[PDB]
Formats: C-alpha cells, structure tokens, sequence
C-alpha cells in the first residue's frame, strides 16, 4: 500500500542511479535543503520518443536555479539506464542527461509511492513535489499515454516557494 | 481508504448541487458520454480569493466545446454554497457561477477519491479527469495552498482523447 | 459511538468558535464554575427562520445572572459560521450573536455526543445542560422539524442549581 | 445497550400495566394511530411526592384531545403499582391515576430505552414521544432530582403533530 | 450465570434491608461467626397470603437460640419492602415483621444464587444455608407456588451444626 | 455442566439398576404418568449408617399411594450396589430393598444433575422431585454429612399435586 | 488423553489404597527405587472369578524377592475395595489379599494411563511396568475378556531388570 | 498420533512387503476371516540377533492351525528386507522366513499404531492382536531392549477365540 | 513461495519474448510434445560477458535434433531484450539469438519457479527441464558467479528421454 | 518444509554415517574450512547398478585435492548402509567404498533439503554444494531415473572456488 501522504514526510527511497554515465547509490535524504521533483516513467527503451525526460533534462537549469532539483525513476536496471543512456538520442536511446537515473529494480519505491502496476510490472506516470523539509506537497498521476508538462512543474514548485514564505495572498 | 484508481471506474457520487442557484441532484453518471474534470476545493466563504473556481467558470465553454463538464466540490452544505453564490464577489463570495457545486457534507465522497483531511475535516485541493466512458485517467493532489491551472486540465483533456483516438 | 452520559463528565470537546466576530479556540474545560448550555443545531444558512439560536442569544442574560453560560454548535465550518453572523437577520441571516458559534467539522464532538446523523452529515437538535463540575445533568433530542425553548432550559438549570443546594 | 434512536421506529415493549385499578397486558403497539408520551420514573413508595405523575393524570384531558396518551413506566413489579395507587396520597401513595402505570420488572423496557441505572436498578427520568407510526421523535433525559413539565411535552406534541401536517414554517 | 455452589463460600452479597422498620446498609459477611438461613421470595404485595415469612418471623428465637439468623430477599426495592411492612395484614400487606428484608433491585443477588427468572424478573423461591465460616451448605429451590417449612429448615441447621462438632455419627 | 433447571424438563438419564435383586435397564421416561422422587446419595459401604436410602425403602407405600415412584443413584457399579443389598442390615449392608439402586459408573447422570464432585469422584446428597409430565419441580442438595427426610419430602410431593389440581 | 509413554516417567498418581485391610495414602513415587508392576481390572465384585489378582497375591513374593511390588487398580471407591476384600472368596468376594487395591474413583489415573472406558465408566485390562527410576517400560492392554500372566509378567521384570546391568 | 483402539477396528495399513522372496502388496483387509497377530521391530541388519522374528517364524504352525497370522513389520525398505533375508542366518541375516516382512518406509503405518520414535526414526518393540473381524483385541508395547514371548501370544489368541465362542467361565 | 515441484507439472507461465527480434506471446504449454529447457539469467546490459546465452543458441541444432527447445528469461522487459538484442556484441549486446529471450517483467513466473531474489530484484542463475508432457524433470540453481554447462544440459535430457522409453 | 537456500547458510544436519566401516558421528559443522559435496541418492540394495557413488569414491582425490569433501546420505539406517557396504559388489551390494554414507533415518535431513518424498518415503536425487563458510552455492535436483555427473560437479566446484578468489 501507498506511503505518499500530502503533508507527510515522502516515503524514504534508496537505491542505485546512473549519474553522469556512473552507478552512485543515492537517497532521499540526499535532497535536504532543496525542493525535488521526483517522478516516475514507465520504461526503457520504448517506442515511444522519450520526450518527457528530455524536457527536463534540457530545462534543468530552471528547476536549478530556484533551489529544485529532479530525479527520475523506472523499474528498470541501472544497467538499462546506463545502455538508454549511451545510445544515441536519435537512435530511440536517450542520449546524455544531467538528471539521475535511478533504478527501482526490487519494485518497493514504486510500491512505496502508490504508483506501481501489479498487472504490468512498471509504474504509470507518476509525479511528486518534495519540499526542501522532506514534506510532500504534491502528487501527480497520469495514465500511461499521457506525459508531464515541464511549465506546470515549475508552476507549482515557485507556487510552493512563494507560499512557504508568504502565505496565500490575496 | 480511497477508491480512486487511474484505470479503473471513478468511483460513484451522488449529492446535492447547485446548478444555476437551485437545488439539484447530481450523480457521476449523469456525465457518461463526456468527460468530466471533478475538483475538490477545501472551503467556502474563506478569506483567500476563489480565483481557481472563477477561471474555470469563466472559461467553461472552451471545455464545453471539447465534450468536457466541470463540477466544484466541497464539504461544505448545498445551502452554504448556495448562500457563496448569493454573496458579492466584492464583499469575499463567489458571485454567480457556470460551474454545478457539489456538496459532500457527509464525507463519503472526499474519503472515497483519498482528498479529505481526518485532522481538519475538508478536502485539500483534489482534481480528476474522468473519460466519456467513465474510467478514472488523472490525479492531480495538491497541498492547500496551491491551486489548480485550467491551461494544465485543459491540455490533459485534450492528451487524454487525442490518444483514445490514436494512441 | 455516543460518550454523553448522565452523571458523568460530559465528554470533552474542543474547536474554532466565531466569538464576538473572532475566531477563538475553545474548550469545554473553559467552563469550570459555571453551568452550561451546550447545544447542536443542523445548519446555517437554511430556510429555517433560525429563532431558536436568535432566541438564546437575545436571552442570553438570564442564563449569565445565574451563572450559566450558552454554547452553540454545528458541523459547519467557522468560515461559514462567521458569515451567517455577517448576514443580517432580515436577509435569513444570523445577525451579531453573544454565543460563541462553535464549529464541529470534523464530526468528532457531534459523535461524541451522540447527535450526528450518518445519512444526512449534520446534527439533530441536541441539548445538554453541563454543570460547574462538568457534570452532565441533562440531554435533551429533538427530530429536526422541531426546536428548543429558553424557557424550560431556564426551568432545568434552575431547577438543577435549586436541587444541587438544597432537597 | 440502547435501541432508542431519533426518527427510528421506537424500541419495541409489551408488559403488564395498572389500567384503572387492574392489571392489563399493554404493547407499545397497541398506541399505533396517536402520538405517545411514554416516560419512566425511578420507583413506587419513596419520600419524594410524585408532583409530576400527578400533573399528567391530572391534564390527561389536554392530550387526549390532541390524539395523544400517556404511559408512565417503573421498574416495580405491577403489584407494587397497584398498591401504590390503592394507598392514599396522605401516606405516600399515588392514589387514583388515570394514566397506565406500566411495569418493568425485568428491566429489559428500561435497558431498551437507555433509561436504566445498571448500578442503582432503577431508572433515571426520561421522557420519550412517540408518534403514530411508532417512530421516536424526542428524548429528554433528566438526572434524578428534576421533573418534567406537562406544558413543554405538550409544546412538543403539538410541534410534532404541526410539523407533521404543514411542514417547517416561519 | 450461578455462583452458588456447596461447600463453597456463598456468593458475596450486600444491599438495602429494612430493620425494625428502618433501611439498614446489610452484607453477607455481617453474618460471620453464625449459621444464615437465607432465602429469597418471589414479589411483595401479591394476593398470596405471606405465609412462610411470617412462619420465621412468628419462630426466630428457635433460631436464634441456636445461633443462626435469618434473611429474606426479594427483588423489590427497600422502599416496597417499607410499605409491605407498613401495610396492616387485613389489607394484603405484611405488617411487623422480625426478619431483615434485603432487596435485590439490581438483581445482582439473585442471579448469584442462581434463583433469578429471566422471563419473568423476579425469583423462584430459593433458600440456602450458609455455615458461620461462610460456606454454603444447603440449597433448595422449590418452583413456584410450593413454600419452605420451618421445621424442615431447623433440622437442617441442628444436623449441620451438630456434625461440625461431632462429624457423621449413627 | 448442569441441566437441572426448575420448571423445565427434567434432564433426560437411562442406566442399569438393580431392581429386586435383577440388573434393568431403567430409563427417566419409564416413569411419565408418575411423580419421581429421584435422589443421589455418596457411595455404598461407608462407615456412615445408611439410615436415609433404608427409610425411603421401608415408607415407600407413602409415595406409591399418591403416585409417586422413587428412585436412588449412586457413581457404584451395579455390581457393587447388588453386593451391597446382598448384604445385611446388621453388617452394614443395605438388606433387600424395593427401590431401584440406579449406577452412574460414567458420572454423566450426575453430571447432567449438576450434583457430580470433581475432586471426590462421587456426588453429594442431592434430591430431585419430577411430576408426571417429566417437569422438574424441586431441588434439594446437601452437604455430605447431612441427609434427607421423607416426611419432607413427601410434604413437598402433596403440595406440587394439591397446587397442580386447585390454588 | 494418555500420558503413558514407554521411556518416559510413568504417570504420577496418588489416591486410596486398601492395604492389609486399611486405608492407606498411597503415591507412585513410594515405590521409588524399586520395579513396579501397575495393572487396573474393571469391576469388584462382578461374576467372573478374580483369578488374576489371586495369582499375583499368592506369588508376590517372587516379585519381592526380585525388587518388585504390585499394585492393583480400579474405578471402586476404596469401600467397595475394602468391602470386596471382606468378602469370603467362596461368596464370590476377593478374599484376605496382600496387594493394594488402590481407587481411582475420579477417574484422573485411568485417563491418564490411557486404560479409561468412556461408554462404561470403568478400565480395561491394563498392565504398566515401570522401573526402579519410575520410568515406563511396558504397556500392555487387553480387551476385557482375557487376563494377564504372572509368569509373563516375571519373565518381562526380569528382562528389563538385566539389560539395565547388561544391554 | 495413535489410532489404534481395544474394541476398535485395528488402523488400516497397506504396503510392500516380502513373501517368500518376493514383492507383493499386502493390506489388513487381506487377513479378514482370521485371526492376526501384527508386530514391529525396531531395524533390520542390526547386531543383536533376531531371535524374536526367528521364533515367530520357526513356530508359525502354532498360529496356522488356529487360523493365526503372523506380519511382522519396521520401518526399512523393502530392498532391505529383501537382502537382510537373504543374508544367511549364521552371518547375522535373518534367513528364509515364513512370515511377510512389511515395509512402513513413509512411517505412516507405525504412526497409525503409536510405536514410531520421532527421535529415532524408528519403532519401539509392538505387538497388536487382531481378530478375524478386524477389531483390535490386544496391544502390547515393550521399550526397545526387551522381546515378545511366541507362548504368551499363543495364550492371549486362545483365549480370545475362548471368549469369543464361551463368553467367560467361571 | 516457489511451486516447482520435480514430477509435478512445470509451474504455468506466460509473457512477452523476443523471437527473431519481434515481440510474441508465449507460454508454457506452447511447449507441450517437446521437452524444454527453460533458463532463467540474472540481466540485461551488465558487464559480465554473456557466455552461456550464446552457448545454447549456437547449439541449439543438438537440442533440436533430440526434440528440445530451448528458452531464456530475465526480469528485464522485453523492451530491453530487443535492445540487448539489437546491440553488436562487441559493445556488451547480446547480438543476434535464436531462442526466445522471456521477459518476467511482473516477478511472478522467478516467483513461482523459486529463482527470484527480493533483495536483488532479479533471479539467480536457475535452469528447469520440463518433458513433453509437461512436467518437471529437473531443477538446477546456481549462485549468481557460476554459469550452466550445454554438455551437462544435453547429457541430462538425452538420459531423461532414455529413461523414458528403456527404464 | 524445504530450508535450503542459495547465499544462506546450508541447513545443519547430524546424525551417524559409515565411515571406513564404522559408525561415526557426523555433522555439517565438521566440514567448516572445506567445500563439501552432499547428495542424496533413494535406496540401498536396490536392483538399479549403484554407478553414482562409486564414481566419486574411485575420484575422490580429485575433489581433494581442491579441498573437498564428498558424502552420500539416504533414509536407510547406518545398519543396512554398513551391510550394503559389507555385500559384494557381484551381490547387487556396494563393496568397499570411501565417502560417508550419512543414515537420514527420522527424514529431518531430507525434508530440510526438499528432497523428501512424502509418498515414497525416501529421497529424490538431490546434490548440494556447500562452501568452506558453510554457505550453499548450488543446488541440483534430479527425478529418479537420472543420476549425476562427477565431472560436471568439478566443474561447479573449480568454478565457485575460482570466482571466491579472482570474482
């Protein structure tokens, strides 16, 4: 059953990431003291153009910039990551990114955050904005065909920021 | 414990409304054939601005024009919804409104999408988008302070049927 | 299920009331040393003339002169509570009231009083007369079509207070 | 536990009663058609005058004419009823009565009701109304020292016949 | 369920009594040191001639002169107790008596003697016979309308006593 | 656990009895039609004179003229209670008797008449007075070191038949 | 259920025993230190002769001079053992004997030797064989129509009674 | 735990056993008609001598001739069986033998009979006698040291097939 | 907790596999009159050269010839066999294969043959032969280090088909 | 229930084995610091030629010289693997031989393997390799008419101890 609660400490993660074309292990709690957009997408090597990663890989500096930063996750090995990773973005692969790739391999962060698949064995797409105090803030879930805006990301993480620091005025 | 999964059948409602300042019935099914974005908001007649409520109030037509409903929903009674409506936007209400309030004064409704707060006892800020044959696509929770953008449900709408067409 | 029971402490609430246009945290602790009139009421903003709550409130000094104070109560929000004061009586509102209006949102003290309706997510009319030792003495239950009188709550507490000194 | 429940068809009850002067079999449904005011009082032949039996006997009349009854119910045994009533007032006794005096001698009315005193085996004062389909419109528990009023359980009674017929008014 | 069990220590008890016309605070221990007759009842003020109490009543100091006291419970309240007293003969009622009349209002006391008629909320008429260390020697439970003698009740006591002192002699 | 319950059949029992000397199967509803004094007594051989089951014996034409049988039961075998008959008076022994002498070897009877002792394996002294439709009407225990008496028993016998037929 | 296990410590029990014509307390752990050789019979006193009990009488000193006593058990109370035992052998009595009889009328010892007959309320034939330790070594059962050997019996001491000093 | 019962039907049983050298099935219901005198030992190939399974065999005429069986039963194979008869007897095997050797590998059947060892592995020394309508008439369990007598089984079957014919003289 | 169960049949399973580089269903009884060597292999894309992959698929003509087919399967999806797949050897692919490469994306079927490590997410290096009747045959499991052997492989189901018919 | 599993420790077992002609206590503990081969094989003095184990006996110093030990363990008691081992081999017997034969006689030993056949009531053809640290790395599990190899369990043996050092 789900550990994501709006307002309650997100759910504790660990596993292994690909980070700049290496395996580090890396935790939630390595993100204290930033926001963190911490989203999962369904699979590897799909057909479909991985447009959504992308986004936020090429934007990173905006989510940077405003004390944010990203991690994504899927199911799959940090081996996959690192293949997706070194094949080439116009060949299907991902190319080169700045975000972590961390593998859910064992399915216990998806199960964790509500957003695994039983009958598939992937997650669908999934969202969550994490304040810089490990606190929830918000949650986002779409069916597998659709992707995520980066622009409504950014939204509501200044939105959180603005609000953390000025109440809701008005 | 929530009944609301992305796949499966939204989970049914049924309750007083008001549509066009009178009392209505209004039931999840009445809206099979369209879409439907079904929306929680925490409280009536509070000291911060409906800005959220009024946006997709004023732009309802452009969902409308894509088969699409909205419905408002809080803990609040129909009467007290019916009483913000009837309050001046100047003076802190609502003003009159193209959008159905639905009211969940028992809770059964807010427990059963996983929006209501056991410690506080209304919803936070909760929005579902709810296909034309009735199946639950999209969940959007946010802590109360932040609020809800018609550009984001209006793009997912639009994602949500174009690849029900095409995949 | 129901905690009020006679010749006990009755059982303890706490919550946001509109005091004198304010909200104020209260307790029924805050009542030690004095009688009290703890009443549940169904809605605000209903059609309902709501004279029985005009009533204790206009009346308000002859519980005060015998050292009785008066608690309203229902599952409205204090948001909303505060807004039904804000509208005149003329309008079917409230109007400026000398009772604390006490909401219970969360349905918790209603449960424990044993006044909540599960089907309709509000109250009956439920009356309790509470005395200086937090005592329960009295429970008064009324189906919604039919209000309370001022006149025999003043017959119980006075009665209570007479019997509680003498025979 | 209680089976007492606002707008719930009162508890159910049947037992013998002292309806003028001799014992009868008396059932709650036997009142079906009028309202009922049915109220126990905590015992027969104490030292207290029973002020407020005797103000229903004595304003019977008022109810009656309104479609109304009145049953007042102890714990005693039906034969302690009758010698209640067959015992002056002048020595403790009630005297005539022209209201039945229900018993409870197994205690299973009062426990049905909420009204019974596990630790004292008696009652409490509690006041029930009744309407004529048998569901439960009002409850009014008083603590041991304080009666009821004739007056307000009339105001009741005309409230609820009012209500029934025209609705809620102004 | 019935506690009551021979060679046992009786079922504690206490309650209400009326003595010598006044409400007296009695239980089972005030009895150490003696033989107890206790017995219980069905209901005062029925049309049943009280036979049996005032048989013990009229012969207590044959008990007394050996050593042992009598109790008679029912179910009433103390207060009908009191008025049964009070009530001459020629009218149904009890009038003085000798013996203590417990009441059993809650009954509690019954049940644990295991004399109580559910069906009915009052007892059989039981009686029982506790030895001066509080160990219950003698039950007998007669149905209704069949009472106790007093003679039959004396024997029991003088065996009793005599074979503590003496043990089983021929 | 006992079923001996006042006003209610009495618990059905069937054993091997000795009966003038013979072993026979003896059942409870051989007896419908008839009073049945039934009675439980320690054990057979003690040193205890066995003065009480001898004068139901030798006064048994007091019950059998007004239609009541008599019955005795102990946890003996039928072996033993034969052997004991077979004994004389003068020895100790019972001498020839016309009452059955019903074995409870398996203790149920007992048992079922809740006069069975756990820590002895034998019963106490208990009597049992059913009427002719087999409804249990009295009971009677006692002690080990006390019996009972058949002018009682017989006082409460003529007091069940007078209130059965009058007042 | 039984808690007779070969190997094990036989079964504690103590209760009444007639010996030499008195009523002794008598427990498994007196006769520590030696063999012991416990069998229960069903019945004192019924038709069939108590050849069994006579051998093992008459030839008791072959197990004493060996470091064996004998004892006897049945569900009779310890009277009837005593009353059996004062019965001349010609009468169908037991005779003088010069081996307990011990009563187990609660029937705890046969239950717990597994030897208990539920539908007759008294034992089998059972043999039990337990060492100087009071440990058991032999269990043997026999349906109620056929009895034990002494000569088994002694040769089964005396097997044990060898391999503890030879294996 | 133990199903076998005096008085009941003996616990059904099937398996393997040797008879004159070869593997056949053998079942309880196989015996039905005659009597049967059923025993385990503890293991083949052990270094005590048989001497109790040899004297069964050597005197099966004794049994035969009053329509006795004997099946002597352990817990090893029957290969094991097998070769520990064909092992000559003055080398430790047990030789030919005219009684079957059945083998309760599973262990289920010595279960059945309550002599299984759960420490050992093994069964104790148990003889059970079996009458021609199945019932159970006689259990004997000797710890591991201590062998049957063929005379005392002899007598015990005798006298049941007396029994069951006189009843018991005297 | 793992169903394999050696002489019972082989544990159902089904999926996606990349066949001749295309996704195809398949299933356990697809397999039903051949016998099948079902292997499962930790991952996808990890340093280890993959010998024993390319082992069986260069051999797979000898299986053939003896009615056997040969099929692996990781916990990767089938997306990732593809990749593996269409990635020349010399970059750590796979290259092209002629058996099936299963994906047990879901964990059920390294479940369900008791291959799968919860602490891990992936199986260790288990090997099955399951007979043309569809029954398991043989169970190999080997810590992650260790790889199978095609000759092994080949020797056992050439003795299981041998022993099939001859004993 | 089975407990063998692969990176845990190998479940203890004890019990008597033959060793050189003798009954020697055995436990897993004693091979601590060395690889240990344990297998299984059904029965001994079957009709079936014993070729499994006198393969590893007459290449024990293979495993040897590697560090490790073999043994051999079936549900028969040490009695019969002694009298297998004392039976030509010209006699369907083993002969001569030099790896324990371990007796699972109570079948704790085989059930904590998996290799227990609760309906035969002797093992399957089960082979474990357990490292010098008591941890089991492989596992093979045969249906009855197939035995092992000793080459390929070499292989196993070189390439775990290989792997232990260089990964």
């Amino acid at each position: 059953l789900s550990k994501a609660k709006i307002s309650k400490p997100a759910p504790y993660w660990e596993g292994t990431a690909v980070i700049d074309g290496e395996f580090k292990e890396l935790k939630l709690t390595d993100y204290r003291g930033k926001y963190l957009v911490f989203f999962f997408y369904p699979l590897d090597f799909t057909f479909v153009c991985p447009t959504e990663i992308i986004a936020f890989g090429d934007r990173l500096e905006e989510f940077r910039s405003i004390n944010t930063e990203v991690v994504a996750c899927s199911v799959d090995s940090q081996f996959t990551h690192l293949a997706w990773i070194n094949t080439p973005r116009r060949q299907g692969g991902l190319g080169p990114i700045r975000i972590p790739l961390l593998s859910d391999l064992t399915h216990q962060i998806s199960k964790d955050y509500g957003v695994y698949l039983e009958d598939s064995g992937h997650t669908l797409r999934g969202l969550f904005i994490i304040d810089d105090k490990g606190i929830l803030r918000q949650i986002t879930l779409n069916d597998l065909p659709v992707g995520r805006s980066v622009d409504e990301t950014l939204r509501l993480v200044q939105a959180f920021q603005y609000t953390d620091k000025h109440g809701e005025v008005c």
